[PDB]
């Protein structure tokens, strides 16, 4: 006679969970997460920003290399999120316990956070993270201001409902670096076609295409850095292969078209 099974623990590979030393993007944006998962600094005169951080077992180390930019506890003053799946939001609840920081995402991003993303539209709840609050609600094309630093919000529905690029001009050589976060576009196991539970997730999806490919986008970053062709782990020659926003949108765009077809067939 057989026990229900355990529970199964979120696993992921390695990579994703490396450590890495703070790499720098542009005068004040720095890779602050593992080698295969994104986690952004943005420090500013007035306090610094993190955009995502990765899974919930990276608090410490992105508080550790907080510390070595010169970022304090105190100094994180804001988060905001790529999307709320545990690979991405995984640490917030605990960065909001042990920091400054506070939390501005679109209400989708806001209520899946809340629900520490139980109930997911497709993974249901294998794949949950601790449970966190936002402290502001964004609407879409709204700005927020850190340090003279703006970061504007470009939603991407899809991936997930909440699914946001986040863009902002930093520096580099005296030169604007127009720096694009966008978010995912795959799809990992979902039903695109006829999902009850989201309708209009093609039209959405295809929407985010045109989206992410108009973005200004001088460099253009991924939750994930190998959608976008980033190897963090390479050095002073990370981000040579970068794809542009227009080459990571059409790239998905193709790779999503084949995933119709398939779902089609099986
Ligand atoms: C001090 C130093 N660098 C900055 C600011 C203040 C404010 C805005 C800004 C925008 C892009 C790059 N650097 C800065
Ligand atoms: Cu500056
Ligand atoms: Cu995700
Ligand atoms: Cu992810």
């Amino acid at each position: 006679e057989v026990p229900l099974p355990q529970l199964r623990a979120y696993t992921v590979d390695a990579s994703w969970l490396q450590p890495m030393a703070p790499l720098q993007i542009a005068d004040h944006t720095w890779q602050i997460g593992t080698e295969d998962l994104t986690a952004l600094l943005v420090q500013t005169p007035d306090g610094a920003v993190l955009l995502d951080g990765g899974m919930p077992q990276m608090a410490s180390h992105l508080l550790d290399n907080m510390k070595a930019r010169g970022v304090t506890p105190r100094d994180l003053r804001l988060i905001l999120l790529s999307h709320a799946h545990a690979d991405h939001a995984g640490p917030v609840a605990e960065l909001k316990r042990r920091t400054g920081a506070k939390v501005a995402a679109n209400a989708e991003s806001a209520v899946l956070l809340a629900r520490g993303g139980s109930d997911d539209l497709h993974f249901g709840d294998g794949i949950t993270y601790p449970p966190a609050n936002a402290d502001r609600i964004v609407m879409d094309g709204e700005v927020i201001t850190v340090g003279g630093i703006v970061f504007t919000a470009h939603f991407m529905a899809g991936h997930t409902p909440g699914s946001t690029a986040w863009t902002w001009t930093d520096t580099r050589n005296g030169k604007p670096v127009r720096i694009a976060y966008a978010d995912s576009l795959s799809a990992p196991g979902y039903q695109l076609q006829g999902n009850p539970r989201y309708p209009h997730l093609i039209e959405d999806y295809r929407r985010s295409f045109a989206t992410v490919r108009a973005l200004p986008c001088d460099v253009l970053l991924t939750p994930h850095p190998g959608a976008s062709n980033w190897d963090y782990a390479a050095g002073a020659r990370a981000g040579a292969k970068a794809l542009t926003c227009k080459a990571y949108a059409d790239a998905a765009e193709q790779k999503f078209d084949g995933q119709l077809a398939k779902e089609t067939a099986g």
